[PDB]
């Protein structure tokens, strides 16, 4: 059986606050810039649709210097940081991005028409852009965040695939990476193993996974540690009502309909997709720059950062502004050529952690020593290499962050005066 | 006269916790995919916008091992289970789908026109889409849901039938089966039976019946059993108005407008039908992953799972995103060519439902089992083959689901958290 | 350390009142009118898009005559006015302006496209206008307003910039001055360094440069004096979604698409911006015409208003209606001519501030002067030339304006009737 | 000093009851009909969109009957009536109309345009209608109510004003008359004076002036009597984006720009104005048909009626409906002609005043007969002709209504039931 860790960890009167500088993100919105010869990545893709996972490096209580050493026996037990206060800053003016794709597969605009639609020739695709579905998300917890995501499946034995047959569907969970995409309007799937068209849905998310956080999964495990604190906002609505170029994978069933003459004679595709379209931004909705007040927590892992790590899974699309910036190839002729100046884009963004942690003591018996153990080895081995190496995340480092001084910091005074003494 | 189960069902003070794994549902969002020259099923229809119909099989507290049995006299009584907590969890991403029509009956835009319009010749129909009218539902009860809507009545025996003459109406009750469609913003009616056309309403629905709780029918029920706690929540507002080709039916009384000439001589269709809309998503409003605590309910039936039965019906369009997967029936050439794809589509539906039940006891008098006779003969038959075989719902299988251990639970954990003790 | 000015500053029991008469500004929404020979400002740019930032000047509390002087002793002590409350008045009725451009950089239209465009040639350029993003705000503190915004930054010393080459951005610090730029939807960026176009926003943002409260780094200020108060509301969403003609500045990666032929063999320039609009304006959302209480300050700096000195920055777009107004050339001929008339364009503003102050008393101890002299050591060297003279803002005098008779005026009934005694 | 009314102003036990029967308005929209030889008023102008002012006359209570004079002593003392509850019912159907101009200087639309727009000929005007902003607002106080509006200011004497030289502005405070109009979404200004164009707006305000409630200058008023209660609700947001044809009051400074060729060699009008639009109007943000407790003042006058009078004004939007009724010339032909029938338009507005009054009394001391002198010498003047002649009301003589029991009327069974006592 599983317990609450107030069972076993006691909580001390101590407490620090800590804080990033003010990290910062530059790059490009759709894709990362590249040597074509080479490989390596000049400029990185920033949007405000990927996920920004934090991967929080804290200083061990145990080898940390405190002044005062009295308030526990560092033979009988030993110490572990409980995260009780976020605040997740956010820095640039709210605004919405915008995502398009150069040979984006629409055939005919089927939200109203007046005639029959053509016939498709050979590559009716179009330059189009949407502006995403709004998200506004954090997820924290002292494990990272996993996700959802539809994929191709394992085929049956049996029936060998035709080439161009569907391929099958399988819910896959992973690990939510930094740089991930979220779902945009067009659900949480493989584009690149699911689109052999590479022109379904815009550049940003064409050969990328959307993924979508797998809360149920996360809730439902036992010791809680993967999320202690979440807060989720997500909208979105039809802009417009499209149809898919291509052949008919699977035809409609002739049951359905009366069979047409002349140009009805031919059915047009039923291959229907939606634009999608997050509406208006607003700050009376906002999630961050408010502080979360993690006291009392849904699972038993009651905000303890086993490991003294910490992930605070991030994605906000509320400041989802992109820049484009052009220079001139020439400062001379007074008349406009679009042939003399090079557009670009880039998107900006900014983040400002800050925390507020409370020491905590477990004594270490047996039977805590047993709990402990089957919960996660690795905390006793540790006490007294990355096991997530294959995995990217921000890292950040907090070890030379923490002070005492709550006093002198914004969240530390927010927590003061919310906790009162 | 009927009398509030408080009265004949006692209470006991245990609790168990019973949950479905995570039920999954892929399939094609308009109708389902199968061998033409055969009958068999290859994909099932999956939609957003269809009813799911939970038939929860509970394990009989009757034959049921429980540690200790102090609690009862097995001679004098039976028991029985009492749903105290639902949680109905959903694990898709929210988004919006969309469905239409190749060939539906659209004539022209009549929302606003410039000039009179030509002349309908033979078949207009155009190929068009909508996004239908959003629905959040979520019914409980120990029998099956009850719905209604308009179907083709019975002729009155004397004015023979004229080929074409209108059909007649009769609102008709029905039980609501796991499938079955929702009402999209064109009513709840039977469309197969009531349009020869096939192509007044999008192929998702074009053949289906489209039911509509009967709440009225249900909560006037004398015992209350197929429903004893509902939660509804729809919205819907007209997008684009049109007309509809075909033949007047019935002609304009011309005492309702001045004769035209030239162009307007001859009256154009007025038989205008609008494309709904249900606006924009969005969490605040979600109305599931939310715990529903059953503690007093407005029928006599106070969530009293009789034949150890429960049916939880749950519609759901805020994820009814469709995701298009194309698959290229050749990796080689280097230009697009939109016969080298094959284009499909697929929906995903994810479930999760969590429950917690009390422990009830029934003294067999004499009083108490003439009215539970009365009221459901079987139950008695039961204690000391299935009558809905004809009906299909997605079958759920708790008999070894139940623990006694809310607490490793988050439904469990809430549970106790909101009732204290 | 730091600490709160309760800590050290004394409160008295004497409060006064102090108000603008009525501030007036008048000018062109655009771009300043000015003598084409000349230099000189004819006619000012006056927008509700630009930031308003009064520098307040308060009569010294130490030279001030108080018909009673016993309250404190001028030997140990020292005095300092403490703003307790301020109403922001606005006075012209509420409205949307709007901006625009007669040679903005818009391509295509790219929300929904029939065909594949045609080809960029010399100058697409279209005359476009566009409703900016709506935006309330007030900034208070004894210290100027500090914004962010993205700028061009200095380039590595390496690989000389060829020309037209992506410019370097650099995320910089400013004092946000009166009749500063806010982000309009095209966010917070210098727009005459980083688009040598000249034609990518309208005309009134164009050439300068829109900056965004930088909060984060105001409210981490160690003593907290630049603002002890803020409200803000911004909201935005994506009216139409455009393309941007120019050449490629960085080509879109071949693994993201199918190279297209015929008319799709070109790639259409996905250099995609979207045009903003800040929906409706409406009372129940004002900011302004409501006092605000400064009693408990988040800072350190409890309203505080060292050197007699106050700032007050708003920006209010709820009220950015232009009025066109034009004179006829010649008043004779009935017949319409647009060359008879010459149309212009005005906008006008109305504020009205009012304030209420608290005496305060410092004794100068050792400590005291240590603390207050790091702090900023002008505080002691005024008491017993301007610092920002190189800044501009709105300059307010009201060292002519207190009054000790609260009941004589709106802000100061409200006050006492709020704070009772 | 001035002082609230409380101090001077005795509060008795009487209330009356008051009520207009049912007022109601009749007219043309957008301008009077008159005899085109005459000038004599046919019909008059009633539009939703202007203001109404109601000066409520009250019989003198010291020339009153009353049916016990006990409770006060005519030598020492006099009677005065105070306002305590107000119900302005409202009664047609809530419903939005529509103005528009058949020669509206709009050349071309430049929210979206694919190519440069062609070339101002000569009178490009447009036949265009509107939807103005929503405004709902009810002032009341014992003088009448003042307004802004910017007018032609006058001009310095210099620079011999060339023609066509933008005029001049100036707020201008004047007096706010029944049947004035509202600022529609294009601001408080004198269309007249300040638009030689004639064409500029909607033929409704077209030659009027749109005035705005200068609340800033009413309750800075000392007394505070032109208002003591007010309740405003306005919303307007940008429906269409158009330019202005004409010629360049003022050029585009070529600094803000580059210059084009060919078609772009020209500037296009960046005279840009938008189109209002006031909403969705509903019945759960009426302001109207609800009462009003005049308990505690903001200003110094507490609702004291002095000189027997009231005013109210209101501005309802929300029932601007207009119906159009055509009459037939002929009778005979069952085929249309539209020239066989008159077109005209009329707008109706319901109005329905109801008041609680309390009865005053003040004993005329020294002191009281200095101040009440100072404040307005003909109150004691006229205690033991008409100031306004000139500006025009809608005249309410109530000297008849009032009664005593506050039962037999709705607005005072609501007064007793909140007041209980």
């Amino acid at each position: 059986a599983v317990v609450s860790t107030d069972e076993y960890v006691a909580r001390t009167n101590i407490y620090y606050h800590a804080g990033t500088s003010r990290l910062l993100a530059v790059g490009h919105p759709y894709f990362p810039i590249k040597k074509p010869n080479n490989n390596k990545i000049l400029v990185p893709k920033v949007s405000g649709l990927q996920y920004r996972v934090f991967r929080i490096h804290l200083p061990d209580p145990n080898k940390f210097g405190f002044p005062d050493t009295s308030f526990y026996n560092p033979d009988t037990q030993r110490l572990v940081w409980a995260c009780v206060g976020v605040e997740v800053g956010r820095g640039q003016p709210l605004g919405v991005g915008i995502s398009g794709h150069p040979l984006l597969n629409k055939l005919d605009d089927t939200e109203n028409a007046s005639a029959y639609a053509a016939n498709a020739g050979v590559d009716n695709r179009e330059c189009i852009s949407m502006d995403y579905k709004q998200t506004q998300l954090c997820l924290i917890g002292c494990k990272p965040p996993i996700g959802e995501h539809w994929g191709k499946g394992s085929p049956c034995t049996q029936v060998a695939v035709q080439p161009g047959d569907c391929p099958p569907l399988e819910l896959i969970n992973t690990v939510i990476q930094d740089g991930d995409m979220v779902d945009t309007g067009f659900g949480a799937m493989d584009f690149t193993t699911l689109q052999a068209n590479k022109s379904e849905v815009p550049l940003d998310i064409c050969t990328s996974i959307c993924k979508y956080p797998d809360y149920i999964k996360m809730v439902s495990e036992p010791y809680g540690d993967s999320l202690f604190f979440y807060l989720r906002r997500e909208q979105m609505f039809v802009r417009h009502l499209f149809n898919r170029a291509g052949t008919v994978g699977e035809n409609v069933p002739d049951d359905l309909y009366i069979k047409g003459s002349g140009s009805t004679a031919n059915l047009a595709s039923s291959n229907y997709f939606p634009t999608p379209s997050g509406s208006m931004v607003t700050s009376d909705a906002q999630i961050f720059n408010k502080p979360y007040w993690l006291q009392r927590a849904q699972g038993h892992n009651n905000g303890i950062c086993w490991g003294n790590q910490l992930f605070v899974t991030v994605v906000d699309t509320t400041r989802s502004t992109n820049m484009s910036l052009c220079a001139a190839i020439s400062t001379s002729e007074t008349t406009y050529k679009n042939t003399n100046f090079k557009e670009y884009l880039r998107h900006g963004e900014e983040y400002d952690l800050q925390f507020i942690f409370q020491l905590c003591k477990i004594t270490l018996t047996a039977d805590v020593m047993t709990y402990i153990h089957s919960m996660n080895s690795t905390i006793l081995e540790d006490w007294n290499e990355d096991p997530l190496k294959k995995y990217t995340f921000w890292e950040v480092n907090l070890k030379e962050k923490f002070s005492a001084d709550l006093d002198q910091f914004p969240l530390g005074r927010k927590f003061l005066l919310q906790l009162g003494l």
